[PDB]
DNA sequence: TCATGTCAAGGCCGATTATTTTTTCCCCAAAATCGCCGGTTTAAAATTCCCCAGAAGG
């Protein structure tokens, strides 16, 4: 539930930014949002964020 | 058909490979210990030879 795709809960329902679902629409991909305060149902890249935090950002310098 | 947690790393265990150390086996030579047989010595037991008494036979 970010701002850039969403403007909060209209009781319940979720009311999405103008210019991003213009950008939806054009792209053609339906976007989704999981829940307030539940990062589970989008584990797979939570996930890979540590994956990629513990094994490239770890130790890396540029 | 909605929405709905997933992936990687670390640790432990087992098996395999490599290195080092210890123990065993086989063959030969020398020394020690043990076993068997024979001979010698000691102790105990058996047999035969002379005079006194008793019993039996002619």
């Amino acid at each position: 539930n970010m701002k850039t795709v969403t403007d909060g809960r209209e009781q319940g329902v979720v009311k999405w930014n103008q210019r991003f679902s213009e950008f939806a629409s054009y792209y053609g991909f339906i976007p989704k949002v999981c829940r307030p305060y539940r990062a589970q149902t989008k584990g797979k890249v939570e996930r890979a964020i540590q994956y990629i935090m513990d094994h490239f950002y770890v130790g890396t310098a540029f």
